[PDB]
């Protein structure tokens, strides 16, 4: 029902998700003049067993590649964070250019891609289902994505996306950590938010990085190449899925640097 395209796209989701225009939405322009460097802001902790990786899905709209996520082998400590948040899937934004395809900006500057690492509150909550539209519920760190070299961390999730082409596809995506795709420097920077897409839920802590990292022209376009139609229908490639930023309604970005 709702997707990316002018009749269901992100100007249009209101009418079936009024949150979309709530206090709390998400993605946001990052303004650093506007930002509150917190002292208390701990470093961010990742450590993820990549035997916890599971499956890659076509979703119709993207793809995720999800993680068991039954017990605390990958987790999510620190930054503004008293609680452990268990990961559960990775995927990506990208545009219809190079010019634009991230959802967050800085100072007002578009990326090409963002990457979503995103986890859910294993200390309060039994399940991402419970998890997910709760206040403190969710964590995603997101990295922005600028477009330049061939980024080679990112190969096996390329090359499995040839077995995914259509809507629903699914295959094992199995022994891969995906803090290896995450910046040297782990700086960054916090703000309250949502979910960037239906059901946009105001149940995530944002951690944004301060610094990006690299993927290039065709491994973009590996992106757009995938299908949000299904098997033997006429083919409609993903050409883009982020949303425009939103009003930050008063609320504070802080930066851990
Ligand atoms: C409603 C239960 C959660 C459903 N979502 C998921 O299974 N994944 C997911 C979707 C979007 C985001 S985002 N773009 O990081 O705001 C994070 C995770
Ligand atoms: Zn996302």
């Amino acid at each position: 029902d709702w997707g990316y395209d002018d009749k269901n796209g992100p100007e249009q989701w209101s009418k079936l998700y009024p949150i979309a225009n709530g206090n709390n939405q998400s993605p946001v322009d990052i303004k650093t003049s506007e930002t509150k460097h917190d002292t208390s802001l701990k470093p961010i902790s990742v450590s993820y067993n990549p035997a916890t990786a599971k499956e890659i899905i076509n979703v119709g709209h993207s793809f995720h590649v999800n993680f068991e996520d039954n017990d605390n082998r990958s987790v999510l400590k620190g930054g503004p964070f008293s609680d452990s948040y268990r990961l559960f899937q990775f995927h990506f934004h990208w545009g219809s250019t190079n010019e634009h395809g991230s959802e967050h900006t800085v100072d007002g500057v578009k990326y090409s891609a963002e990457l979503h690492v995103a986890h859910w509150n294993s200390a309060k909550y039994s399940s991402l289902a419970e998890a997910a539209s709760k206040a403190d519920g969710l964590a995603v760190i997101g990295v922005l994505m600028k477009v330049g070299e061939a980024n080679p961390k990112l190969q096996k999730v390329l090359d499995a996306l040839q077995a995914i082409k259509t809507k629903g596809k699914r295959a094992p995506f199995t022994n891969f950590d995906p803090s290896t795709l995450l910046p040297s420097s782990l700086d960054f920077w916090t703000y309250p938010g949502s979910l960037t897409h239906p059901p946009l839920y105001e149940s995530v802590t944002w951690i944004i990085c301060k610094e990006s990292i690299s993927v290039s022209s065709e491994q973009l376009a590996q992106f757009r190449s995938l299908l949000s139609n299904v098997e033997g229908d006429n083919a409609v490639p993903m050409q883009h899925n982020n949303r425009p930023t939103q009003p930050l309604k008063g609320r504070t970005v802080r930066a851990s640097f």
